């Protein structure tokens, strides 16, 4: 029940937002108007930058209607987004289709954020497991 | 450590009821209620035969399953997929064969993914004119 | 605070580490030398096996540089590495890119690996919703 520093790069965009209570993230909206190509990627610019806490990180997940209607996915998947991380977010889009082109419009959703905790471990390194 | 429990149905009575093969296993591997044949390259919404009730505050996690990922190479486009806590309906998974050459067979019955279950922080977003007018250079 | 037994099958590879305090993984270095041509993919070995805490498990997740610069993916992204696992973790890389063939020698970072808590949830089966 955490707050996420969002700076919004891009004013022409809305800001990312929570559809439904309990949905796990917040749709990420491209800055960008761009077609991927059967087999092509491409870095999207989404006109934000955010501030995870430490102890936590970000998620970026391709959105399951587009994955399914156009093979638009994403190569990095899960994106991971580090808490000390204030650049611009982007996310690789690729068009897995083996045919057909996929239209991206500034304006779209083209993925969704999730924030987690993450367990910051120190590695200990050992000369063999306990069995 | 001792969690809570996940209201499961099974809305294709003909499958098995998916379950952790061991404790420490992170997820539970999902079945698919559907005869299904992937060409290369190409993909498919397969039906899991089952719904779920991720509790709030919780998410639910698709992932592919390493073998088949490395034998056959089929993957899942939307991996990992995410299933809200709100959502009643039925589990799908985005199934796709990135193999060159050789098709897959997926047979009804078969375990095609699993789905873990973890707890997402419902960050609430707060627009700040700069990291550094924030304070957060 | 929570601390990752690993060891380092091969002894050649330096230990994986965290960039930056806040880093959620930590890179994974490969222990081979490997060329996937467009389209195809290779399991690689690391190199490490570790042991994650029951209640916990591990995650490989891609490396967004090289996914964006020539195309390298993951074929079962993420990675699960269950609290039972004691194997040397592999990574499923695959080319995704069109045409260019993907070069990645000894040595390399070709992934990195987070912890996170897992809800061992006890699944009940109920009449409907
Ligand atoms: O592997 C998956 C992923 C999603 N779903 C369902 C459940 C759920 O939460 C809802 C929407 O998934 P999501 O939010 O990823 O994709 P979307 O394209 O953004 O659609 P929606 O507009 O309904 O939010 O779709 C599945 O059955 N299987
Ligand atoms: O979809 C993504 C993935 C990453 N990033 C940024 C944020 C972040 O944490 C950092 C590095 O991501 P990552 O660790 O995947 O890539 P890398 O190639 O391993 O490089 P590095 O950790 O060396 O900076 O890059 C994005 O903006 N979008
Ligand atoms: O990117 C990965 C994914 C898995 N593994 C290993 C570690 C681990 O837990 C085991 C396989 O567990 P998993 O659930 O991934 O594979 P499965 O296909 O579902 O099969 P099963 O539990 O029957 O092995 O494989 C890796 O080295 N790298
Ligand atoms: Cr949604
Ligand atoms: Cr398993
Ligand atoms: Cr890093």
């Amino acid at each position: 029940s955490t707050t996420l520093a969002i700076v919004r790069l891009d004013p022409g965009l809305p800001l990312p937002s929570r559809a439904h209570d309990g949905d796990a993230g917040v749709d990420l909206y491209s800055a960008e108007d761009v077609e991927l190509a059967p087999g092509r990627r491409a870095l999207v610019r989404t006109g934000v930058a955010v501030a995870v806490p430490f102890g936590m990180v970000g998620l970026v997940h391709p959105r399951s209607g587009l994955a399914t209607r156009v093979g638009l996915s994403i190569v990095n998947s899960p994106g991971t987004i580090d808490a000390g991380y204030r650049g611009e977010i982007k996310v690789a889009l690729i068009n897995l289709d083996p045919a057909a082109p996929i239209v991206v419009h500034r304006g779209d959703r083209i993925a969704q954020l999730l924030v987690q905790r993450v367990e910051l471990v120190e590695l200990v390194e050992v000369s063999s497991f306990d069995e």
